[PDB]
């Protein structure tokens, strides 16, 4: 009873260091299982790790294609949206499944069903986002956002001044943060003293920088952050500024084994940037997580084994369809909490969160929610 | 005499008659042929694949087989993501990408082997914006089809922090048939002032149920972003009095053009519109014009390149195409006065981001020219 079962990864190309933190989560959890008799008993992991340039969507195309004709039993495909799109329709193609961990817009007109997300939606996030503004009874509030797609992702956020009792003023971060100066300027000048931040925590880090030194970290400003690696961030700086700061997190740490499990993470890895070493980011834990929950559903289908596929040549894969289904019925306690997905979308539209806050004594555990009670406070 | 072929990719229609891109693509190639002073030694030929549009998969194979054939470039698909796919592919093997409808750019893609004849709304949003403080509105409420309208008219959306203006944003369902329960709240919320942002063909469908629901009437004034405003039928709403604007990038005013879109509700053999769509019938739609001028734009930019030929390339050897970067250079300095005005491309970005406009308003004579906008001069009223 030994079988070898080969998971494919399409990886962001690092040519001048370490390799990134969602591969090595990849081979991380791999391990994990292998040397776990109770998951995969009979069954070996082994994979294949490409790496290639994230917004080359042809790049990612031809190194999926090479996995299928080594054979692999999943893409654990690309983070970039634009590359995760075109290894979707390629899985599609080929009845072979297609594990996302990274959030991109999927368009409505598009069919592919050999695919599901591990990251928390934000048809539900954003529903989160709005609950707690509520909770604080904002009834002014500004959004900054990133990139023009964090419209597209809080588009229930952007709504909700038709319905609910609310007015927000929507503005953009440059390109750089090391000029959000004059957009702070003008926010201060405006009383924008209740804002949403919608960027990645390296962004937010650097955007607390220019707040501090414009004199808006004080005990007027609250901020929202839609990041969930609030935990990522340096917080001495700040805490007792008595600023408010709040955001979601989905990494259950409160959990012991997760504790340990992030260690060993923090452990076999290794300035101005705002961040503290030796942290594990959700996009990693989510990996790690998607590595695992793939296998509970191997588990359930010995019959099943790899097959050399083509892109030329267009033979579905023969065990395709019967395995994405296993996986999208999936249940598993991971690093991130409660994971299942929904039939219908094959997103994470049901999850947990801790709502966290910036008391004196750091960032601290204030309540919890998720989609079904909503909001759920201590106090 | 010299043999140089244009690839396409297309939309599926199994087994009607082929799409409205397609056919004006090949209207342009034989337009070409016919005439003398353009290209007068070389011919066009072409290859048409025809993909169904959300499998970038499909249509990344058959831009494949046409960089295999040998094309001097590809006129790539119109759905965003597999116009995304087609792009990266073209950029591989350094053969030009002309794209004609409007996709978004991510940010960190560095993909330079292209252009796009769409009219950007970094533009086009300030053509709105413009138009909506000459009407002095200060409440307006955007409605926008499907979630990316949002990253299309961001800069519509941010003007609340600017000027003195204050909006509410509804989506439409996914099927019109029940607009109604969103239109009873805006009625309800007294919305007079609306933005639809939306395909006309979904305009056409709107505007009925707006009818229906007593929103018809010289109360409301509405503003639409799309270009093709005079593809809808008109004469259910041209005595209720409300107001209608929106822009338009087609030139029919002038007489060349006019004749050219004659020639095309000629030998078009798609039934036409079924009754109750809304639409009139043998109309060029602003995306198949836009392809007749880009088939156009390409073939000034190979009359000054004789040298040029096609060369066989393939997906898995990577040879960069010989003549592709100075092709593609070629193209993007290009100048031409097609059905759609003057073309010029944005030598950094590869868009279209300067352009003419005329401003068209509903009278009660039908749809009529009420002024221009250009980005230079910003709105320009006749009165
Ligand atoms: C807001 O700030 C003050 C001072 O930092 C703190 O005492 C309070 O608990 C904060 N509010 C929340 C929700 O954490
Ligand atoms: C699946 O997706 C839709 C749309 O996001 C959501 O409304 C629905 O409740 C989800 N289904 C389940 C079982 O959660
Ligand atoms: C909400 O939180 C309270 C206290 O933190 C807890 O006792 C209760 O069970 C929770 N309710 C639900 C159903 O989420
Ligand atoms: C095409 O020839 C027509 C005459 O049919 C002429 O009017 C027009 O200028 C020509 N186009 C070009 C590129 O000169
Ligand atoms: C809007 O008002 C009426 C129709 O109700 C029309 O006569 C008038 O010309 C319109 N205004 C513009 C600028 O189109
Ligand atoms: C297009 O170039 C013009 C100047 O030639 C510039 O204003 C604009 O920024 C460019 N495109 C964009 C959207 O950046
Ligand atoms: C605006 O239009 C008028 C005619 O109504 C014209 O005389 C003028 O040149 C135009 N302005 C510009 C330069 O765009
Ligand atoms: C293996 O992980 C640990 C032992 O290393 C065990 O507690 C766990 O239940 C096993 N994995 C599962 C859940 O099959
Ligand atoms: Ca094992
Ligand atoms: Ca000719």
């Amino acid at each position: 009873t030994t079988h070898v079962l080969r998971f494919g990864g399409i990886f962001e190309y690092v040519e001048s260091g370490p390799m990134g933190a969602e591969e090595l989560a990849f081979r991380f959890a791999v391990n994990t299982i292998n040397r776990n008799r109770t998951l995969l008993p009979n069954t070996t992991l082994t994979y294949d790790t490409q790496k290639i340039n994230l917004y080359d969507s042809f790049e990612a195309s031809k190194k999926a294609c090479d996995q299928l004709s080594l054979g692999v039993a999943a893409i654990f495909g690309p983070s970039h949206s634009s590359s995760a799109n075109a290894v979707q329709s390629i899985c599609n193609a080929l009845g072979v499944p297609h594990i996302q961990t990274r959030w991109k817009h999927q368009v409505s007109d598009n069919k592919d069903s050999f695919y599901v997300s591990l990251y928390p939606d934000f048809s539900s996030l954003s529903r989160a986002i709005l609950d707690l503004v509520q909770f604080f009874k904002w009834k002014t509030v500004t959004v900054v956002y990133d990139d023009s797609t964090g419209l597209i992702r809080l588009q229930e956020l952007i709504k909700a001044p038709s319905r609910y009792n609310l007015r927000l003023k929507i503005r953009q971060l440059p390109a750089d943060t090391k000029d959000a100066k004059p957009l702070l300027k003008e926010m201060k000048r405006g009383k924008e003293f209740h804002v949403i931040f919608d960027c990645s925590h390296e962004m937010a880090a650097g955007i607390l920088k220019q707040a501090l030194a414009m004199g808006m970290m004080t005990e007027y400003y609250h901020y929202i952050f839609t990041t969930l690696d609030l935990f990522a961030l340096d917080v001495e700086p700040y805490r007792y500024s008595g600023v408010n700061m709040t955001g979601f997190r989905i990494l259950n740490t409160e959990n012991t084994q997760v504790s340990s499990i992030i260690e060993k993470w923090s452990m076999e890895r290794l300035p101005d940037s705002g961040l503290l070493d030796g942290f594990m980011t959700t996009d990693a834990a989510l990996m790690y997580d998607a590595v695992h929950v793939v296998s509970v559903a191997v588990q359930q289908f010995p019959q099943m084994t790899v097959s050399s596929l083509q892109c030329n040549r267009h033979k579905p894969w023969r065990f395709g369809t019967r395995f994405m289904s296993l996986i999208k019925e999936a249940h598993w306690e991971g690093l991130t909490g409660r994971i299942t997905f929904n039939k219908t979308n094959g997103l994470r539209t049901d999850f947990d969160l801790d709502v966290i806050s910036l008391k004196e004594e750091g960032l601290e555990k204030i309540g919890t929610w998720d989609p079904a009670s909503g909001l759920n406070m201590t106090e």
